């Protein structure tokens, strides 16, 4: 492990979010801020707020720029509302580097804050593309690398911890790695198996067969990327195309169909509680996304275990039950690989060479009978078919 000053400085939980320390400001203001590869805006609070025991203070910075613009950003949930501007940033465990970046200081939002989370902002990690208000705003990431000799490239280990964290646990807790500008090989086992990012917006990738258990889910390969697929850090769950949902739901279903569960816990709304210790992993199937390899007619697969797509909640009793909701979800807005899945893998975002790479995460949680695995080569025909073209 090559990047020690890096390792261990993410904190958080799949449900709200992993996130690492910055500071912006002269003097530096520190806050931690969600790390977001499913958006493109560094936003931070900057007003006060409910949810917030800090914000960004702009007239208390000597280096802040006021871009003399507004932005609006609605999302499905919600939204944030804010003013641009730029100032130095820095990553205190990161690249022992300070840049001039763009910051939008939010003044309002609408279900963006999550009580509790400890973040006050976040940082979006994809392409220009999807930036906002539009691609003239330069992403943090491309100013990082425009500006310094950072490496165009990072990496993240989200660990989950595979049972509830309490407050004040999950404050003091180690939640992953957020490696800038390189690769730390301490943080996986095993092989990176890269799949190439399809085209620069979100990380966009293009998955070619879907295993449960070993049974192939048999639908067109188009199906699972409608109407695309990406990696996003920012989202909890896997999120699968309507009709991919459906089969693999039914898929699922019929291979842990020796115990019955209700329609709630499908639907990922209730959770299901097990008596300390006794919960059925080995009833769940593994689930194998296949995705599109660097060299032609090849493919590789990843496969995770009940471990990662079913999240650990404390039971509404607090009781010494092991509970669980089920994070596998529909979308209408294609495939999202979400912090449960990416919990089971190192991820490699390696924009300079436009791929992105997996391995088996060091810190993914498993059991004494399965592991979550990167494994290849598979020859897999017409994989750009797979892709889907609106
Ligand atoms: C899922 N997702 C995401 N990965 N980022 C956002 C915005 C996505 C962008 C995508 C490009 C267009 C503008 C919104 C924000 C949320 C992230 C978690 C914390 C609450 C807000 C989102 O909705």
């Amino acid at each position: 492990g090559s990047f020690v000053e890096m390792v261990d400085n993410l904190r958080g939980k799949s449900g709200q979010g992993y996130y690492v320390e910055m500071t912006v400001g002269s003097p530096p203001q520190t806050l931690n801020i969600l790390v977001d590869t499913g958006s493109s805006n560094f936003a931070v609070g900057a007003a006060p707020h409910p949810f917030l025991h800090r914000y960004y203070q702009r007239q208390l910075s000597s280096t802040y720029r006021d871009l003399r613009k507004g932005v609006y950003v609605p999302y499905t949930q919600g939204k944030w509302e804010g003013e641009l501007g730029t100032d130095l940033v820095s990553i205190p465990h990161g690249p022992n580097v300070t840049v001039r970046a763009n910051i939008a200081a939010i003044t309002e939002s609408d279900k963006f804050f999550i009580n509790g989370s400890n973040w006050e902002g976040i940082l979006g990690l994809a392409y220009a593309e999807i930036a906002r208000p539009d691609d003239s705003l330069e992403p943090f990431f491309d100013s990082l690398v425009k500006q310094t000799h950072v490496p165009n490239l990072f990496s993240l280990q989200l660990c989950g911890a595979g049972f509830p964290l309490n407050q004040s646990e999950v404050l003091a807790s180690v939640g992953g790695s957020m490696i800038i500008g390189g690769i730390d090989h301490s943080l996986y086992t095993g092989s990176l198996w890269y799949t190439p990012i399809r085209r620069e917006w979100y990380y966009e990738v293009i998955i070619v067969r879907v295993e449960i258990n070993g049974q192939d889910l048999k639908m067109d390969c188009k199906e699972y990327n409608y109407d695309k697929s990406i990696v996003d850090s920012g989202t909890t769950n896997l999120r699968l195309p309507k009709k991919v949902f459906e089969a693999a739901v039914k898929s699922i279903k019929a291979a842990s169909s020796t115990e019955k569960f209700p329609d709630g816990f499908w639907l990922g709304e209730q959770l299901v509680c097990w008596q300390a210790g006794t919960t059925p992993w080995n009833i769940f199937p593994v689930i194998s996304l296949y995705l599109m390899g660097e060299v032609t007619n090849q493919s590789f697969r990843i496969t995770i275990l009940p471990q990662q797509y079913l999240r650990p909640v404390e039971d509404v009793a607090t009781s010494q039950d092991d509970c669980y909701k089920f994070a596998i979800s529909q979308s209408s807005t294609g495939t999202v690989m979400g912090a449960v899945i990416m919990e089971g893998f190192y991820v490699v975002f390696d924009r300079a060479r436009k791929r992105i790479g997996f391995a088996v995460s060091a810190c993914h949680v498993h059991d004494e009978f399965r592991t979550a695995a990167v494994e290849g080569p598979f020859v897999t025909l017409d994989m750009e078919d797979c892709g889907y073209n609106i």
